């Protein structure tokens, strides 16, 4: 679409805008199954199907051992806790009713995808992607009460084996909860059916849809339960309640004085960098911004990670001294340099006697900045150099708008300016300026 | 066990008890072996044809395995209170019997042991008598069933397809070892299978109640066990399997949940904030008290807590009075008092703590029913008992619905005793005598 | 090498020295191609398994579907830079989706798998068939569309893995991976790409000796399918800066010893991680977890790191000279912790807790008290703090340590500012005249 970036000279922070949010905000909760067997002159073919069967016998027995184990699994630090599987380990919970199990093994009897209702009341959808007792049953059991000289007996047991041995390694190593979820645990064409019988509108099912790769990631398969001769997992799907509303990046770099004494300089920089978005009359605020995932001019993020703030956040970029909103930023003396590469073009901030550049594949040095907070667009750049680092610009298209203004760190008298303040505000460092005026 | 939960209105914070320790105090290194053949015909059938490409891939998968442990064991070293923890190697134990390894005559040693049998104790030259396994043996099949038919042929498929069945844990162990730089967590069942480990648990010398705890918990086992990858020389490809031991057993655990208390005045330049910043894992541990400050390090099954020493600070016990008089004299309680009024709730074992603030909208809904409680301004707690999830703003948080006793234990929020204009607001890692102290001086300044 | 350490008694600060440099400076994006094609109860295996090759390739053309993604941003790891890793291999994934681009490289993989192709935007690129799945299925499997010669079933599902793995690898890890596995790159493949790679010989020397380091610092990024083409980048990385001094610097809280421990005041210097000298500057990896060490030579990115000045290193001899504001931090942390450094080891001990130095045969052999203090590995082989055991490396070297006065000493804990998350030395001694003059 439109991308669009503006940076603000007095603040030295840029602002991507153009995208459109997919906010995880929810959980959908399916009980994947698997039908298994309950089971008990010596040629080759013999030995390997026993061989095979030993695998079959290995892996049942170590899900068992999995299910002994009740399911477990800047500004970030002022983020909530929660547990991202406690939705699913509780449907998991309810499985371990008796009768419950049951109730899924009758209901997909006569089809493989149904919809049961839990005895809390949960309405999850169930799968059979796999039936193993059938296999066993027909072609396997008679076979064995000692002899076949049919090898595609061996070949088509191992593939219909394979996916349950590897279904069960992956729960091995990861504690019974995976994520991503893989192609194992649930297949595309499984994906694409279980999101067309989605209790969701058709713009998700059509988002979900066109990104089954990010679905995957961020989803959860959780090992459930062995019973009655019944392999059952957990696929907690993402919910998208928030679809195609505004989101925009802001990054932030140092601000700080050049003077020729590096210990009477003073430094100052924005704390609230990451992923904004628009959701329900307030802004979702994203502090982590690698959390977030981007899919050209959409991007992906998980609530968990989120912040809810007033809109007036955004006026921070245009007025960092308004009334409305308390800025947020901290005062520690970081005079190094280094670059931020955004979404149209780098913020640099260079201090001392960095060499900070701006060049061109072919052309040479095109910029070259000096001390200060400067910006350059993605228009003939190709790669921006801070010291020795090498950072690489995205020659994605779009417009960039520089807005002049005097850093406003200027404004500040380094004698009196509260330097190495972790978290504060435009109002807190005021507070503190005028405190210590008034001892003089 | 009894799980129970204590929420301290006055410190919004809450600690979960009833647990039982399982603490990694030592290791326990043993040698996986797979004794490997030396190998070296131009008329061919297609049987032969897929034994041949199967003998590449044993050939490129010993190559590999060569050059990968042409590089000494490397790891990653360094130099909500982690940055205090101390720094050291995880695997430093297993790379000393690979360096024994190495050693003239000490994989002769172990090919002998392992002659007549599969498992047996060795006592290497420096005196470790590690435990050693012979889990694949390619030596016997290959010099056995594929020597001979090595102008060529045989039409016998069934020696291909067990070939096939037979290289591929080679093949798995070699890929493993390849995108981890030679050292691999968890241990995966090609590394170590499920029944093997479970022998090697049985005959590993221990306690009853280690081996108990230790097979009744194997898939934790896995994920703090290493896999160092060793030598390969004289047909022996040999790695290491470091064990986790757990000297601390059944000692009590719990943990601490915190969230920022703040003052809920009109103005919000008024307000000022505090939190306690000692949350994580607490488990006594040999008189002292066993802290671990990034709890993800921990891993719990049902009332059990496994826990690795290295990522845990030592307190001394008097460190639980903060949370029932976080003003005692005996421990300096840690507190911050970064102005974090922005509305959070901290999902607890047994229930959520919400601080809401400002204009944000914080409820506690049912399975179904919907909204059965809206917070208001403050730090409060919800029970998980008939709570399903909570919403703070746009951020909708499930509870744990494990069974289990909350307490609420009222008291006057303890920000209240604070005068706003000589709080020391933005102290990133302060305690409440660090704080009274600073308030002196500011009031002294008057 | 001679690797060597130096214990500085009065800032509980430690550096090893005698490594060397191995720095990633470039890229080297490389095209991986693999030819695909496009279309009783032994039929009954084949089919499964063509059902395998048609979801794999719907599934990286779903995969593909999305240019590749990368999360970016927006002790003192928080001051480093923000840049994309992939930027390089991903100029190369737009390449590639121009028309006629793909079959430039479908001409030149026509006689033979490795070939050299210069791109429409000028990159002379190594370009690499692994894989030819369009002969076995036009010339085996076509014919056929039955047949019970079985070895063409298990032909087929062998050369199929590799295809249905590097399919897998992509799912999970959204079409980036990293390490470079051995289905994206086999180990011979590798080392015949840094043969004919345009570099210098030290370099393939170099990157040929320690291949599985150069598998971690590698990406692999799944490109196109048209054409009957499946292309995906590995993107390997270029050491431009090679066997110049590096040196590790290990620090640990310095607290004073007081009886009261509310009348103690703590210090620590921030600075600690690899320090590589770089062109006249040193580049500093402030989170030396992300350098990884093979005997004596350091392997680390530099985007990783910060530039800064040469008398950074006047920090370790004079922490007060006037050349180089050194950094620290006054957050009151008086736990005891111990630092496992290349050749001895930090130990800070504060309180009552219980800090030893032992041997494996011969018992304790060194109680530390409370401050910082430093033992050697030298007949030592663990260190206790607490309910903590450390192992310490047991490396040949020389450790030497440097007596002094411990510099908490100098300050009045009356006027001491504590919890200063990251200040310097001047920054202290300048909110010390402020506290002084208020009285
Ligand atoms: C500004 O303050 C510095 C630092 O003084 C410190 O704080 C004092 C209260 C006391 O605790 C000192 O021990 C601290 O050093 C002054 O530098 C000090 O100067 C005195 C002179 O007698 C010397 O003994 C100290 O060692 C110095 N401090 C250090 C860290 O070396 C400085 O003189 C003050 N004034 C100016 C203009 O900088």
């Amino acid at each position: 679409q439109n991308i669009t970036e503006e940076f603000y000279q007095s603040t030295c922070s840029a602002v991507s805008k153009g995208y459109l949010s997919a906010l995880r905000t929810g959980w959908y909760t399916s009980v994947i199954t698997i039908e298994l067997s309950n089971i008990k002159g010596t040629d080759a073919k013999v030995k390997l199907i026993k061989q095979e069967l030993d695998k079959y016998k290995n892996a049942v027995t170590e899900l068992q051992l999995l299910m002994q184990s009740t399911p477990a699994t800047f500004l970030g630090f002022l983020l909530g806790v929660g547990s991202a599987i406690a939705s699913g380990v509780a449907v998991c919970k309810v499985l371990h009713l008796e009768g419950e199990v049951n109730k899924i093994k009758s209901a997909l009897l006569s089809t493989n995808k149904a919809v049961v209702s839990l005895s809390n009341g949960v309405s999850v959808l169930t799968f059979k992607v796999l039936d193993l007792k059938n296999y066993i049953d027909k072609q396997l059991l008679p076979i064995l009460n000692c002899s076949i000289s049919n090898i595609e007996t061996v070949i088509e047991f191992q593939q219909k084996n394979n996916r349950l041995l590897e279904i069960t390694r992956e729960f091995s190593v990861n504690a019974g909860v995976t994520t991503p979820v893989s192609t194992y645990m649930l297949t595309n064409s499984e994906l694409l059916s279980l999101i067309n019988d989605m209790p969701i509108t058709n713009d998700q099912k059509k988002l979900m849809s066109n990104n089954v790769q990010i679905v995957r990631q961020q989803s959860y398969s959780i090992m459930c339960i062995i019973k009655e001769e019944v392999l059952a997992y957990v696929v907690q799907l993402p919910l998208y309640g928030v679809i195609d509303t505004p989101c925009w990046k802001l990054h932030t770099s140092p601000l700080c004085t050049t003077n020729t004494k590096e210990g009477s300089n003073i430094c100052l920089t924005r704390t609230d960098r990451g992923w904004y978005c628009d959701n329900a009359g307030s802004v979702s605020f994203f502090p982590q911004a690698e959390t977030c995932k981007v899919q050209s001019n959409r991007v992906f993020c998980d609530t968990m990670n989120s912040l809810t703030l007033p809109s007036e956040v955004n006026l921070c970029n245009v007025d960092i001294f308004n009334p409305k909103y308390d800025c947020r930023i901290m005062t520690l003396k970081t005079d190094v340099s280094s670059s931020v590469i955004t979404s149209l073009g780098a913020i640099v901030s260079c201090y001392g006697k960095t060499k900070c550049t701006a060049s061109n594949k072919n052309r040479g040095i095109i910029k070259t900045f000096s001390n200060g907070c400067d910006y350059v667009s993605n228009k003939g750049v190709d790669t921006v150099s801070v010291g020795n680092t090498l950072y690489y610009v995205n020659k994605q298209e779009g417009k960039s708008l520089y807005v002049k203004g005097e850093p406003i760190i200027n404004f500040y008298d380094p004698l009196v300016f509260p330097s190495d303040e972790f978290d504060a505000s435009i109002s807190q460092v005021n507070e503190k300026i005028n405190q210590s005026l008034a001892f003089i």
